């Protein structure tokens, strides 16, 4: 059968060597990746515990606050240095590679058809919860992509898959 659902350790796993060589550059470069803005990141910080009070279909609409909230901060990211000046090699580039994967992301929860009952106003998390903290630096939006996968996408993979290899 095909690689299973987000159990697809392959396409996870190439989130993580993504971002893996978006980080070098964003902890390499001398003055791009490090503007003086201010805009939130999601914590990674969450636990099986804090996340087993979210039923599978609530869990999914979880990492959905999650996508949904890079969606913005990584957009403005894009936006500030494409319109203002910043110098330094064109460093947007990554910020499309990486805005297509969360998009993938996006659309990928939407693929399994599965639980995920994700129905709710175009608000999501975009209107109260910013439980975050402020970033004056894109270091942070690039290694926050890197722990942030390593958390709901665990989470989520783990109920996608819910059979492992049994």
């Amino acid at each position: 059968a095909p690689p299973r659902l987000i159990c697809d350790s392959r396409v996870l796993e190439r989130y993580l060597l993504e971002a893996k060589e978006a980080e070098k550059i964003t902890t390499g470069c001398a003055e791009h990746c490090s503007l003086n803005e201010k805009i939130t990141v999601p914590d990674t910080k969450v636990n099986f515990y804090a996340w087993k009070r979210m039923e599978v279909g609530q869990q999914a609409v979880e990492v959905w606050q999650g996508l949904a909230l890079l969606s913005e901060a990584v957009l403005r990211g894009q936006a500030l240095l494409v319109k203002s000046s910043q110098p330094w090699e064109p460093l947007q580039l990554h910020v499309d590679k990486a805005v297509s994967g969360l998009r993938s992301l996006t659309t990928l929860l939407r693929a399994l058809g599965a639980q995920k009952e994700a129905i709710s106003p175009p608000d999501a998390a975009s209107a109260a919860p910013l439980r975050t903290i402020t970033a004056d630096t894109f270091r942070k939006l690039f290694r926050v992509y890197s722990n942030f996968l390593r958390g709901k996408l665990k989470l989520y993979t783990g109920e996608a898959c819910r059979t492992g290899d049994r």
